[PDB]
RNA sequence: UUUAGAAGGAGAAGUCAUUUAAUAAGGCCACUGUUAAAAAGUGUACCGCCGGAUAGGCGG
C-alpha cells in the first residue's frame, strides 16, 4: 500500500489526494480493474495510528532525573522531521552531511515509505 | 543510570604521448632621530707536607 499510494496519476498528483477526493478520474481507472475499490479507498483513509505497546533491547532507554526520582525515556525517532530536514537541506547553503549508510533491503525492513524514499538523508552539521 | 550496551572494512594494480608566451614602457617631489648611563662580578688561582693512597687531611 506505500507504493500503490506513491503512484502519480494523469495530472501528477498523487493517488493519496485522489482518494481524499473520491476522485471521479481514480474511481474510474480502479472500477475498471476491480470492484473492491470502495473498500480499498475505506480502509487506506481509515488506517489506525501506531501506538506505543511495548519497548525491546533494541530502542535506545535513557534515564532522565525528575525531583531526585529518575524517570525512564524510551528514545524514538522521527521520520517526519528525517525527510522534511532531509528535503530542505538538499536547497540549502547550511553546511550540512549525507548518512550514506542504509541499504535499500535495509530501509525496507524499517517499514517506513518515508525511509525508503529517503534512505541516505542529509543532516546539519552541528560541529565546532 | 549518559540516542545506554556490541563491532577486523579488505585483497590487487603502467597514467602516458606532443608543444615559441611573447610585443611596449619616466616612479618621482619634501623631510632635524634625540636627551641620560661605574662593566661590573676579588674572572682565577699558588708551592709544599702527611697518607699505599685515586680515599682523606695539612701548613704557609
Amino acid at each position: 500500500p506505500q507504493g500503490f499510494v506513491a503512484m502519480e496519476m494523469s495530472d501528477g498528483r498523487t493517488v493519496m489526494e485522489h482518494l481524499q477526493e473520491d476522485s471521479a478520474e481514480l474511481r474510474h481507472e480502479m472500477e475498471e480493474l476491480t470492484d473492491k475499490y470502495d473498500e480499498i479507498r475505506d480502509g487506506i483513509l481509515n488506517m489506525p495510528s501506531m501506538q506505543p505497546y511495548r519497548t525491546n533491547q533494541f530502542i535506545k532507554q535513557v534515564f532522565f532525573p525528575v525531583g531526585g526520582s529518575y524517570h525512564l525515556l524510551s528514545i524514538l525517532p522521527s521520520t517526519v522531521l528525517n525527510y522534511e530536514v532531509s528535503d530542505r537541506l538538499y536547497r540549502s547553503k547550511i553546511p550540512k552531511i549525507r548518512l550514506r549508510l542504509l541499504s535499500s533491503n535495509a530501509a525496507s525492513t524499517t517499514g517506513s515509505r518515508l525511509v525508503s524514499k529517503n534512505k541516505w538523508p542529509l543532516v546539519f552539521q552541528a560541529l565546532p
